[PDB]
This record gives structure tokens, C-alpha cells and sequence, in this order.
């Protein structure tokens, strides 16, 4: 979303910075629980686990259009980013179960998944499944043709992050085996009670050069943001639960970088 | 575009304040805290009161005229939290832990943040719930929709007003703040503790990559904070946000400036 | 004060060591180091702690080394205090889980102190500068006590009228006061809160660690009148007895403190 | 191995990278990566884990492309400089809807928690261990690789438990640590967490490196052109619906940078 | 020490390696490394620990080159604790949850081990010196313990009659001494205390972690007599029985020192 694309060249120098969100996609039951997930079943055997798409998480991504130009290839050099919205979660009135009786509601709480990337592609991916024998839904893409070695590591299992609200977080992580054109950095914490631990701040850059000061190359004049952000589980008063997620604000540097095919 | 540092004997001014918590102040006695919580709203029908929701504080600092022209340059802060030893009162109005027990520590979803700009901090809304009904006298997001659950780049505003912008409702926006350094932390959970350092040897340096703090436009310098502390459960069960104050020192010195206009 | 070089070598260094019993409000003559047991759920219209009950800060005046003997030598010399190694004492004693604590459960051992804390030492020149910041402005404070007087609803937040120094050992209740961040310009302090009713203690302890107490000039807290201040408060947690009631538990704080001969103008 | 200098040349550098699968008991053909369900309250005396539900050390040789033998001219090994490495399909433990009990009436399956221990190692040779045991009475199975000559000191330090991490699903991790006494040509980190209620915590980047040179400046030395990882990454309990209790473990990728090194023997 | 190895190389330095064994308590010959089960709620006017419940200080004097032939020198060569490398051995003896331990619910593993732990070491050129601090002045100590003499309630707080030396192993209950950060001029150590019914032990093992024991001059630890002191106590956390009985669990620490000749002022 709310992509901005500004370059400015004066003569050998050009710079392009982008500006944009990815709005979260934690399943959208309804059009009024944007940024949730369903409510999450529970209990089903490994021979018969068939979760509804609107219960599953997805990474985020969108393809930035970059000025179509040894090749001359734009470079992203640096990345500020943040979580968006990280307040709202101070809404303890609102659907939450009591904490006891008389008391304010529940705040959001459980696993989390913090994630982002920026490469030259696609993000690659690596296919890890809970239970190989998990049937997905029409919609999501997962890895094909499954086998118990899918619960560890089946390097069959290799897709690109090239659909937006189609990969579930629940069954790729970023492929630490490729990638050689893209940073990426995520942290899982998981547990019923987890607390979220959020920080804001606009003094943070991250620079994407490598040991070599190289940083993500921009094949087919195109830069990919990837992101997932599950903040944790919403519990409702009837004890349901949802996943709740947020956008991510990124603003990308690249400059402009002859360089070896 | 910003020119030389002054480095005269007058060239240096030093700003102290603080910021009193806007927690609700539901009655004349209960400064510093919010109205109960209430719990278990449809998303349909939440309707908070006012005194219920903290708010963001806010103040604008009147710096000695100085007149292209010299602006003030905010350089460091430092900045502390405010009686954070009262939480060891444990014998007033809080329920016991157990029978016998002294009274239940405040705990609980936290949020601690700081900002010190040359202009009013600018954020960005988003909600737990679009369709909250905030009370009169709050400044909410206008015209929401299930997009504001997540990224919804209409709801910008400046925190320009106290006990004005619910916490709840607003993030500083990383798409602006380019003449402001803020600072936040959100815990979300029931049990999390609140940890809070004091010391008056901590600094933090505002400026930015190029060695440029905030610049006062109109000679004037805006601090902001939210502290929420964590919840007070009441001997009946009932919970209220406490918050505490925050002190601000700010170094500022006198910086040449091409007028910008 | 204008401050000038550092004094050149040999007698101008000295090393204070000193500790600071805690002042945890010693319910009788058995129970030092520990609190009244807790009451709760008193209405803020009807709050009276007991003085037994009420942590206080510790505070300790060190006299130094006579400077300025010579009063009219024309050069001023005052005591720079620049580093301090300081750790609470006893961390290990929370190890006897035999005595007094109730059992976790049927047939296992006491459980731990654990709960609310608050580790906390400054060292300046002169006595530490507090605010008053109350949970409860209308809490009717003891005999023995110093509290912020004529308090207001604002003093639960930040009410300017409560100023205070630190000028008296055990009196001065942790739950009222803090230090004034707009004040201690000739000090230097810190301190961790850390609340909730299940919180862990974590101590650490080493000779190993200094703290450097230099201000951004390279300049310590100068001692005015050749005395030395320090302040702690080590609030440790909880100790939950057998029938249920809690009492807070203290212990020391070690300081020692480096310093070197400062000419002033 | 005594070493002479780094080459520099055209082709001084290699790459090797690879990924060790987990090691947790695989009860069936199906649960590849979980142990068998936990036994539990075994006195000592009558304490025999079954195979199936004991975590192993996961561990590879790594072939180099050859060098040299001293009457065949100059002497090089491959030095191991850096390695990135990190646990993979953490997102899975996302998936609360199969197999585990609900947290309660309505919500969703309870997350992967409780004691967790993750570990790697990189060397020249195999990883070199030291033998200790929960209890020295433990009868482990066929196939398993445990302390040989068991005795009450062997739940201390029993000197006598040394091997060679030199076969794969085969040294419980329950039985058996890095040798801090040995490891003179290999790294190794490891971090135990335990507890019920443990969350696991788990970072993913392509931008971090760990270096393996030691204070000399010297990495592993590849004895016999091979390299050796190793690893465990018990991240915690999964708990059924019917309350049993399995271990979930994930593999661990690694990419060694190794340069060519001379050296005397 | 179960195991000490004492290298001089050529090159006037000595490495020392060691394993020191934890004293929990040991309470029969098959529960080595764990404590009595743990009494609780005695009144502080009749508290009385057996020996076996009560976890003691590890330490060892460790012999080296004896270097001086002619003692009666102005100055003398001594040897200086340059550097430690450390490690607590055996964590991962924790992941057995099928021997002893309390279900942690009906057809769950066992309890893991957890509560309040303690880890220290010390290396130092003479004994350690020891600061007794008590929760209770009155507890009367079992015989085979070397505990505070003639406590008050001060002995509470700060009492400085307390000082010993770390001069016995098994023998100075870990609840009743810390190091004395008013001494130990000639030694390093490192404690870190975490109490509470529910702590997770954390412990991290590396060979690739160093600690440097030079002060601020630059001089480490001198070793007075040709000895070296080192100490320890890892105490783990608890081990609950499935009667809900528990035990202190602890391990052994390995230490390699390393060492270098210093001429001294005798
Ligand atoms: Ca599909
Ligand atoms: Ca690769
Ligand atoms: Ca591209
Ligand atoms: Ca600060
Ligand atoms: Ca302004
Ligand atoms: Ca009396
Ligand atoms: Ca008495
Ligand atoms: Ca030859
Ligand atoms: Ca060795
Ligand atoms: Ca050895
Ligand atoms: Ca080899
Ligand atoms: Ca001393
Ligand atoms: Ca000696
Ligand atoms: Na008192
Ligand atoms: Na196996």
C-alpha cells in the first residue's frame, strides 16, 4: 500500500528513495475484522486438520516499480521501518474476555512473529510444516506433495514469495540457503502468555550492504518488500481466540550502481 | 538547509519541564489514574468515556527570540519517569494477592515514549476497532473504516492539543517526524511487570546522520509523552491505568540556517 | 563552584568503603533487615500505614580527609568523587527456604522471596534531592516519617511544593519520594524498579564492576564541606510467611568510592 | 597442527554449506521431528527411557576439496573463518490447530513451550564430550551411545565419560555436553532454557556472522580435508489434546567460509 | 577438584584446568549433585537444617611451580592470573523429565528442574574471603558446617564480625556467605542470584568466551605460597519428587586459568 517512488538524478548520481506499508494479512473473516484472523479451531488429529483460509496468517509483499533502465542496477542501501499501530492494543473495552470478574479486558498476548525483508526478488522461501498431513485451503499456495520429512527440513519444498495474502507464515520461512539478493530478519517468540514487546523509533536505520558493501540488487528494475507481523492472539469473552496483525512502514535508499551481470 | 553551529558564550540554552500524565482523572481525588475499565463491548457497540482512555501530553516551549537566520538546535535530552517508588504503596485500595497477602502490585499492559521535535508531533491513527465511538472531547480518527484496523493513510494529525488524542488511537507516524526524534515502548499482557530505570547520568543525542538535531521553527520547542504504567486492581476487582509523570532536560544550541520559507 | 585541574599525585587520591544497613521498617528487635507484614485493601479515605511497615531510603553522611586547612592560601581544594563499586550484600541468604516461608505446595520447601523491588544508590557531594509523588495523596503517614506535606491530588502526579532533601536516615518512606531529576546536579544516582507480585530478584555481584561517575565535562560530584553522601535502597521483595502474610526484605549496600583532589575557584 | 601462513591466491576460499536434520526419537513413520510421548515419575532405580523418546545429537562430516602427506610437497588445510547459521520452519509452531489441547473451553491449541536447549558446533574433527547424567542409574537403549561405567559421580564430573560426537542420533542430548576441557580445534555455543512454561525465542537473519577465529586469529583446521557440524535444537514440549507430552525439534542450516592455510604437520 | 591438569611450557607460562565437583549436600551415596529434600515453615526461633539439605561453597587450593629456591629475595617471581575460561557442566542433564520428577499434569513428562539458582566462581591467589549474612540469626546450624559465630539480628543485615575464609570445601553453607566485596584485594569472582518459585535456569556454555582477571593497573591475581584458589556454587534450581518432595540440583565447573611469572615487591 501507499507506495511513493522519487528519484533524482544530477548526472553520474541517482538516488531513488521508497516510501510504503504492507497492510498485515491475518485471514479477514469479515470485511469488519480487517487485520484479524478466523477463530482458531484446535484439537484436530494430524490425519484430519483441514483450517479454513480466513484462519491463516500470510506473509505480506508487494513488487515496487523502480525507473526502467556492465548493467546499471539500482542498489538499496539502507532500510527504516516500523510496526504500525502499536497502541491499538491498549483497547482493553472493546470484545476482549474479562480478565476477572469486574475487571478490563485481555489484552492481546501469545505467539508472535516479527518479519521483514528487502531483496532485489522475490523472497525466497523455505517449506517447514507442523504436520505434513495438514490440508490447505483453496487459495493458499504450501508446499506441494508433502512427506513427514516436510516437518524438518525437504528441500523440495522451495518457493518464491511472489503472491501477496497466499503463503501462510504457519508453513514457509525465508530460505537461509538463497536469498543472496535480499536481507531479511525475523523473530518468533511463541507461548499461551507471551507478552508483544513493541519499539518505535525514527532514529533507526538498518544498512543492507554486505561484507563486500554490496546491497540488494534490483533485478527487472523491480525492489520487493516482504513482511509478517502477528502481534498475538485475541481473546474474545466467549474464550475464542483470533490472530491480530499490523502494517509495516518501510522507506528504502537505493542509488544507482554499475555492475557485473 | 542548515549552515555552522553558533560557538559563542551565549550559544547554548538549557529547557527543563515535565509532563503531567493524562490518564482520565476520573474524579478530583484520582489524578493520575483513568475511570475503571469496562470489558466485553461488541465491537458494535463500544462506546468508551472519555476518562476512561489516557491521552498523549503535549507542550509547546518558548525559546529566547533570536532574529539566513538562527533556529535553536535541540542536541540531547535526558529524560526520567517520575515517582516510580509510589507503586510500593501496596496497603491502599488494591486488592490483596491471596488471603493475608499485601495489596496486588500495578501491572499490565505498559506504554513508555518520549518525542522532542522543532514542531508538533505528527501521527498516524489506527484502531482496535473502527467502529469505537469515541466520547466528545477526544480527537479520533475521522471517518474510519475496517482499513484503520490496519494501515489507513487518512488519519493523520498533529498533537497539537492535551487531553486531546487518545493513546489508543494515534502512533507517531514514521512517514513524517523529519524535524523530531520520538522514543516508545509497548508491553502488552496481564501479568507483565513494569521496569523502570532512573538515573540522571542517562543522555540521549538527537542528532541526526548529518549532525542536525530538531530545529525550533518559531523559536519554539515541543516535547511529548505517553506513561502508561500499567493497571490498578482495585479491591473489588475493578482496574484503572496509572500513569506518572516524565522530565525533560533539552540541550539546544544556536545553528546558522539558509531560511527555508 | 568554577572548577580547575585535578590535584597531581600520591596523597591526592583517597578510598571510602562504607556500607548502608537497609531500613525496611524492623517490626522488633528479631526482624531487622524486614517489614511490618502487609495490610491491605485500606480505602484511600482511611489509609494509615503502620511506621513498621514503610521501607525508608538509607542515607549516610562520610566525612573525609580535612581539604583546605590553609584557609586563606588562595588555593581551594575540594574531594572529586570518580568512581564507585557498589553491590548489595547478603543475596544468597534467600537461599534458606527452612525457615518460616509457607510451602509451595504439600510436602515441598518455602518458597522464595520474589515480588516487587526496587535497587536503588546514589553518591554525591552534597544530600540527594527528592520529589514527592504519591499512590494515594490522602495516605495519613506515621510518626517517625518524613512525607510530602499538604499534599494535593496533584501530588500523585508531579506537585512542585514537595522538595525535600534526603537529611535523615530511615524516615524518608520509599513509597513517597524519588530522586528530583530537575535537581542532583552534584550527584549522581540510580535505580531499577521492577513491580508485580511474581517478579524474580536477580543480584549480581563481582569486584570486577565500576561505575564511572564523571558528568559529560569529566567532572564528579564534588564534595562541599569534605563530606561524602550516599543513599540506597534495596528492597529485595517479598517474604511470604506460612499463614500468607508478606513483609518486605532488605538487605546492605557496599560502596566503595575513589577520590581525587579537585582545585576550585 | 602448527600454522604457517594464510594463502591468498586465486583459489584460497570455499564455501560449504549444508543443513542437519533434528534428531528427536521419530516414534513413527509419521511424526518425523517430534520424541515418543514422555514417560514420567520412573523412580531412579527403574528409570529406561525408550529410544524413540530421547533427543539425539544431530552431526555431519563435510568433505573439502583435497589438499596435499610431507613427501608430496607443501602442507595446506582448510581453516574455517565464519559461519552463518540458524534453526529452520520456526513459523510452524503458527500451526494451533492440529493435534494440541486447547488452552482452554473454545480456544485455540497451546503453543510449543517448556524446556528448550539449542546448540551447534563447528571444528575440525568431531565435537569432543563429556558424559553427565540427571540420574547414573538411568538404563539407556540399544542404540543409543551413553556414559560407559556409570557411577553416582557421574551426575557431577565423572572424568571417564569422554567421546566423540562421531555418529549421528545416537548421543542423547540428555547424557552429554561440549567438553570445555577439550574442543582445541572447534567452536561450539550452546543455551539451555528450562522450565514448563519456557517460551521459545527464536531469530532468523541472512546478515549475521559468527567468527570462529580464536585470539591467534587461527579457526578449526580441517584435519583430513573434512569438516564437522553438530547440533540440537530442542525447541520444546507439544502438548496433545489428550495432555501427552512430545518433544519438537527443527534442523539448523550452516554455511561455513573456509581459507586455505599452511601448515608444518 | 575431581580432575586437575598443571601445564609450564617453555615459555614461563602455566596453564591450570579443573573440574570443581558442586556440594550440594549428597544426601545417600546414589543422589551425588542433589540436596535433602527441603524442610519448610519452621518457626525462626526452632529453625535447625540437617547438613544434608544445606548447599555448600565449592573450593580448591591448586599446587603449582614452587619458584623460589632462595626465599629470602627483595624481589620475588610469583605467578599472576592472567585470564579464566569457565563453564558449568552437564545443562543438558536437565532434559531427562522421565526420572523422579512430579507429572507436570495427568499423562504430561515431568516437572523440569526450576526456582531460585545461584552461579558463581571465584579465582583468586589466596582463599576467598567471605562477608555471613543470615534470613534468620537464630537458625542453629548442624555440626560439619562452619557458619556466622555468635549472630545478632544484625547478622540480618550487616554485621562485619562475619568474616571467614573459604579455607574448607563442604563445609560454608552458600545461604549463610558471599563473597566480601570490603576484601578479595587478590581475587575475582562473579555471582549471579535469581530467586523464585518458578525461575527457568538459563545457562549458556561456550569455549569461545574469555574473562580478563587484570585490574585496572594491569595485574591479575598473584598467587601467594604457589597457590591458586578457586570456588564455586551452581546451584541449579529444584528438583520436585512426584510426592512433591524437593531437592536442590547442582553442577560442576570447569576452570582453565592462565597464568604468567611476575617479578614482585617481596
Ligand atoms: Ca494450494
Ligand atoms: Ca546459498
Ligand atoms: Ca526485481
Ligand atoms: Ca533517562
Ligand atoms: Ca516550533
Ligand atoms: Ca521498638
Ligand atoms: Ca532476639
Ligand atoms: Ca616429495
Ligand atoms: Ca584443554
Ligand atoms: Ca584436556
Ligand atoms: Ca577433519
Ligand atoms: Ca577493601
Ligand atoms: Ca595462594
Ligand atoms: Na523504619
Ligand atoms: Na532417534
Amino acid at each position: 500500500g501507499g507506495v511513493e517512488v522519487l528519484e533524482v538524478k544530477t548526472g553520474v548520481d541517482a538516488i531513488t528513495e521508497v516510501e510504503c506499508f504492507l497492510n498485515p494479512e491475518m485471514g479477514d473473516p469479515d470485511e469488519n475484522l480487517r487485520g484479524f484472523s478466523l477463530k482458531l479451531s484446535a484439537e484436530n488429529d494430524f490425519s484430519s486438520d483441514s483450517p479454513e483460509r480466513k484462519m491463516l496468517p500470510c506473509y505480506s509483499t508487494a513488487r515496487i516499480p523502480l525507473p526502467n533502465l556492465n548493467l546499471l542496477m539500482w542498489e538499496a542501501v539502507t532500510v527504516q521501518t516500523e510496526v504500525i499501530g502499536i497502541t491499538s492494543m491498549l483497547n482493553l473495552h472493546a470484545g476482549s474476555q474479562k480478565v476477572h470478574e469486574h475487571g478490563g479486558g485481555k489484552p492481546i498476548q501469545g505467539s508472535n512473529f516479527h518479519f521483514f525483508a528487502v531483496g532485489g526478488e522475490p523472497l525466497e522461501m523455505q517449506g517447514v510444516l507442523m504436520n505434513y498431513r495438514s490440508k490447505y485451503p483453496d487459495g493458499t499456495i504450501t508446499p506441494k506433495n508433502p512427506t513427514a520429512q516436510s516437518q524438518v527440513m525437504n528441500t523440495d519444498h522451495k518457493a518464491y514469495l511472489d503472491k501477496n495474502n497466499a503463503y501462510p507464515v504457519e508453513c514457509w520461512v525465508p530460505d537461509p540457503s538463497r536469498n543472496e539478493n535480499a536481507r531479511y530478519f525475523g523473530t518468533f517468540t511463541g507461548g499461551e502468555n507471551v507478552p508483544p514487546v513493541l519499539h518505535v523509533t525514527n532514529t533507526a536505520t538498518t544498512v543492507l550492504l554486505d561484507e563486500q558493501g554490496v546491497g540488494p540488487l534490483c533485478k527487472a528494475d523491480s525492489l520487493y518488500v516482504s513482511a509478517a507481523d502477528i502481534c498475538g492472539l485475541f481473546t474474545n469473552s466467549s474464550g475464542t481466540q483470533q490472530w491480530r496483525g499490523l502494517a509495516r512502514y518501510f522507506k528504502i535508499r537505493l542509488r544507482k550502481r554499475s555492475v557485473k551481470n
